[PDB]
């Protein structure tokens, strides 16, 4: 299924210290970030995604269409500029962000019930597990 509608609860997370260290996240915001449970919105219509990623230390929000390269300022997280590009291979939402670091970008896809996540940076890949609410 390509449907990742939803509010999404974390349920696991991995590696996600690491895939922070690949993108030189400062050492007190990564230290506190690491402790944190994380929710995630998914507004799909289409093509058309509102993505909105929230912890108690952030609020991160993405808005793209499927198969429209934008350019991104990636704001909090980084504060990089890098050009963007979200497709579907099979039911997999994939993102390649083009820029400074290399194999940056996501992968997005439902098991079931839940939603399963990589974050990926040079060689750091974060895997993470939600639940849908
Ligand atoms: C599809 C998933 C996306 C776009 C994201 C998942 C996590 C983030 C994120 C983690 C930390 C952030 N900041 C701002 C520290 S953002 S985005």
């Amino acid at each position: 299924t390509r449907d990742q509608n939803g509010t999404w609860e974390m349920e696991s997370n991995e590696n996600f210290e690491g895939w922070m260290k690949a993108l030189d996240i400062d050492f007190a915001t990564r230290k506190i970030a690491v402790r944190l449970t994380q929710t995630l919105v998914i507004d799909q219509d289409g093509d058309n995604f509102k993505v909105k990623s929230t912890s108690t230390f952030w609020n991160y929000d993405v808005d793209f269409t499927v198969g429209v390269e934008f350019d991104e300022y990636t704001k909090s997280l980084d504060n990089r500029h890098v050009k963007a590009l979200v497709t579907w291979e099979g039911d997999v939402l994939v993102c390649v962000q083009k820029g400074e670091k290399e194999n940056r970008g996501w992968k997005k896809w439902i098991e079931g019930d839940k939603l399963y996540e990589e974050l990926t940076c040079g060689d750091q890949v974060c895997r993470q597990v939600f639940k849908k609410k």
